[PDB]
């Protein structure tokens, strides 16, 4: 199948180039698959890559276009004056603006098929949106069409969307090209930061929250959320997924399945962007979500997360019940049997389920990976599947047996319904992983857990104490432990207002750690310790970011090598009052009186690019890996996109700009 019409290297500056006598009445049966390789000079307004339209006086909206917005945004037009009929299909976050002060070369296209009526957009390898539309126009459907141009659109004898840059190749089909012969023409360089991509091998659709950390052996390493019906923090199903590189970050791992209930199957679900069905939520399964890895000083890797029995939201966790209860000074999970109000029971020595009100063991046991026994026999329930189609949502028994599982639904025994913080351990760097284990009620009996700050925890140079980041929506909580790991305590420090504090720790000299974290108020707070840990100062704030007042998480790390002479830390959040973008990375050098010079600073892409959590480490070889949510992940714009948590690394010299 080849194009009617075939250009290279046509660099403009938003003139736009006639292309009428190479595309006239060519569009015999009114579809088109239109392929763009290109990149801009300017993101600046709104730019069309082609244009097609009825140029005379009063038709100007007669037309169809491919856009491109300076927020990252793809989309096309398809309009038709005499009908009215106004089509509009897109995508936020579709491309990239520049990387490392280059302008990024991106593959887009659009299908138009009039049998399906269905648009269809691409980018760098995703189909980022097909949409079916009533109001379906294709080339012949649009009345008097007589001008084709590349960058731009001729409206009324006037050039719009001006295209500033260069269109390196662009392939004009008569016909809908198929899905994967077009997702194959769109792949190149971009589509290989990602690590995690839509349907692969987790079976998710969609990513949130990720994590990188580099082990002593050189092994980087990757966490993320894998959140399957849409990227709704709650009610959702969400594991957490890992994968993993040995040549520095250039080629990762298939990624595994880490943290995963198995009450709802882990399927690639396609969910609604429309205002109103966006809001759609599953019934809610059992989830694994935002994880913290720390490398301990013996080798071994943990990886905490938060644990959500199903059905249960952030929002509706009591926040009065531990879920555990005190007998004979030991702290044991506890239960109750569906048709009981109390909770009768606890999970005892040996996974052993006892009847409180007796003292006596049962028949009932629960495995380290809180499964269901009854006298030495799995119990089981039926795993649910999601489905769409008619644009209806169902939830249905799927016909697969799982165990029971204390965190179902379904469970003959179930949990208090709040959150809880679970931690595997490996041995073999990240290969092989141990059975979770719940975090005792370190908060006190009557207070739910607290909820993990997104990132890495860090080893504390002169004591080796291990410091976990956590919040409860009023308080900082540093979960620790002097033990190597064995037991863990915390800090609970009061905030100045109900802040989101996902934060981060660093070292600045031994015994000196700063807390930097996400607030209510629209700046990033830090607060700093002396002793380790053990007391905290009142916070600080950054004075050069200013975000939105509902925040973001932050990255920062410690950094191994000297930057002009000094220690130096590095951050990444956004930094904007317009939404979740601006992504910067700072470089902060370690003054003798363990201030902080914010010497430099680079922009990840363009200002209105979407810059959402992100997460940093060094590499090996001292360069510096990035991985973030490229999307406002706040604005109900942008919720449920497939394949837009990508994977970048960074020189130090490439991070070294503005000062
Ligand atoms: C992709 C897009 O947004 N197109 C819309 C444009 C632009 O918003 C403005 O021209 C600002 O550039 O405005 C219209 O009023 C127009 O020109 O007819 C409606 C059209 O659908």
């Amino acid at each position: 199948e080849t194009p009617v019409l075939e250009k290279n290297n046509v660099t403009l500056t938003g003139g736009g180039e006639n292309v009428t006598k190479e595309l006239k009445d060519k569009f015999t049966s009114g579809d088109f698959t239109v392929v763009i390789k290109y990149n801009q000079s300017s993101e600046k307004g709104l730019q069309a890559l082609f244009g097609i339209s009825n140029s005379k006086p009063g038709q100007q909206n007669s037309y169809v276009d491919v856009f491109l917005r300076d927020n990252g945004e793809l989309g096309m037009e398809a309009r038709d004056t005499s009908s009215n009929k106004n089509n509009l299909v897109s995508r936020p976050a579709s491309v990239w603006g520049k990387y490392k002060q280059e302008a990024v070369t991106n593959t887009v296209a659009v299908v138009a098929d009039s049998v399906k009526k269905t648009y269809s957009l691409y980018a760098n390898g995703t189909k980022v949106v097909e949409k079916k539309v009533d109001n379906f126009l294709n080339i012949k459907d649009i009345k008097g069409i007589d001008y084709y141009m590349l960058g731009g659109v001729k409206r009324a004898g006037k050039t719009a969307f001006g295209f500033n840059g260069t269109l390196e190749n662009i392939k004009f089909f008569n016909s809908a090209l198929d899905e994967e012969t077009v997702k194959k023409m769109t792949t190149n360089a971009v589509t290989g930061h990602l690590i995690y991509t839509a349907n692969d091998t987790t079976g998710s659709n969609y990513f949130r929250i990720p994590v990188l950390y580099t082990f002593s052996n050189g092994r980087v390493f990757s966490s993320i959320d894998a959140r399957y019906g849409g990227t709704h923090d709650f009610l959702n199903k969400i594991n957490i997924a890992t994968s993993y590189s040995d040549d520095n970050g250039k080629t990762w791992t298939k990624p595994k399945l880490t943290l995963a209930f198995d009450d709802f199957a882990p399927v690639p679900l396609e969910w609604p962007r429309e205002v109103g069905g966006r809001d759609l939520q599953i019934s809610g399964g059992a989830t694994y979500i935002d994880s913290v890895i720390v490398e301990k000083k013996n080798k071994q890797v943990l990886m905490f997360a938060d644990v959500m029995p199903a059905g249960v939201s952030f929002r509706e966790a009591t926040r009065k019940d531990s879920g555990y209860k005190q007998i004979d000074g030991n702290y044991y999970l506890k239960l109750r049997k569906q048709g009981d109000t109390d909770y009768n029971y606890t999970i005892r020595e040996n996974g052993t389920v006892y009847d409180d009100r007796t003292n006596r063991p049962t028949e009932f046991s629960v495995d380290k990976n809180f499964g269901i026994k009854q006298n030495g026999n799995y119990l089981t329930v039926e795993q649910y599947s999601v489905s769409f189609e008619n644009n209806k949502k169902t939830e249905y028994r799927n016909g697969t047996k799982v165990h029971m599982n204390i965190f179902y639904k379904d469970a003959l025994f179930k949990v208090v319904p709040t959150n809880y913080i679970a931690y595997i351990s490996s041995n073999d760097h990240g290969e092989s992983w141990s059975a979770p284990t719940l975090l005792p009620p370190i908060m006190g009996l009557n207070r739910n857990a607290p909820y993990l700050g997104p990132g890495r925890g860090i080893i504390e140079s002169s004591t080796g104490r291990i410091l976990i980041p956590s919040y409860t929506g009023k308080e900082s909580a540093f979960i620790y432990s002097d033990d190597n790991g064995a037991s863990w305590k915390v800090k609970v420090v009061p905030l100045p207002s109900s802040w989101s504090a996902e934060a981060q720790f660093v070292e600045l000299s031994p015994g000196v750690i700063q807390a930097y974290m996400r607030t209510n108020n629209g700046k990033i707070a830090y607060l700093t310790s002396k002793d380790a840990g053990t007391t905290w100062s009142a916070p600080e704030y950054l004075k050069f970011v200013s975000n939105p007042s509902y925040g973001t998480q932050l990255s920062i790390i410690n950094y191994s090598q000297l930057i002009d002479g000094k220690k130096a830390v590095i951050l990444s959040t956004p930094n904007s009052t317009n939404g979740r973008k601006h992504g910067q990375i700072w470089i902060g050098l370690i003054n003798d009186d363990n201030t902080i010079d914010w010497r430099y600073h680079h922009d990840v892409d363009y200002s209105n690019y979407g810059y959402s959590y992100s997460t940093l480490t060094e590499l090996p070889n001292h360069e510096i890996g990035l991985m973030f949510e490229k999307f406002d992940s706040w604005s109900r714009n942008e919720l449920h996109m497939k394949n837009v948590v990508p994977y970048i690394t960074f020189k130090i010299e490439d991070l070294k700009k503005n000062l």
